[PDB]
């Protein structure tokens, strides 16, 4: 575990982290995707050996001896609010789940279902919120990354509120 295990966010591609695994925004059939997902295939071709995974779910796959966590968060236009809200909830805890059996120290998260999942909404505080009922009961140091500078200021603020 982390010696004091912190929440942080930097507004930069997590293909470029500094964390002991990833966590891919990834698609329920393995394909490279677009936005964090094609940037990850970029980086981590060899992770995307069957990742293909069900809505809600993550699967880990090995880029050498670096953990690709691929989760599946609900595409918006497709769910109803309140299904993709408990398929939103559940890819996060299946997250938790790996990073814990992973045993690694850090973990770089982007916000599930808020890029072209997000059905043309803002899902910022929805997501961060699942995302902090998950991994709040590990010991991982978590490191979000986002794009959007507003985004940025708005994280860090939720994240500075509960300190
Ligand atoms: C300036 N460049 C090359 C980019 O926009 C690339 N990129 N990809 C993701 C991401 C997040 C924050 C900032 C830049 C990011
Ligand atoms: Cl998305
Ligand atoms: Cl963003």
């Amino acid at each position: 575990g982390a010696m004091a295990p912190s929440y942080r966010v930097k507004r930069m591609d997590i293909a470029k982290n500094d964390e002991e695994c990833v966590v891919n925004a990834a698609n329920p059939r393995g394909l490279p995707g677009d936005g964090v997902c094609k940037a990850v295939y970029k980086k981590w071709p060899e992770s995307f050996k069957n990742s293909a995974t069900p809505v809600g779910t993550a699967k880990t796959v090995m880029c050498g001896t670096y953990p690709v966590i691929h989760a599946v968060g609900p595409n918006f236009s497709n769910y109803t609010e309140s299904e993709g809200d408990r398929e939103l909830a559940a890819a996060y805890r299946e997250v938790a789940k790996e990073v814990t059996r992973l045993g690694v120290n850090s973990v770089a998260i982007p916000l599930l279902s808020t890029g072209v999942y997000s059905g043309g909404k803002d899902r910022l505080t929805q997501s961060l919120n699942h995302l902090f009922t998950a991994m709040d009961s590990t010991d991982a140091d978590v490191v979000i990354y986002c794009r959007d500078k507003e985004w940025e200021k708005k994280i860090s603020e939720a994240i500075q509120m509960r300190t």
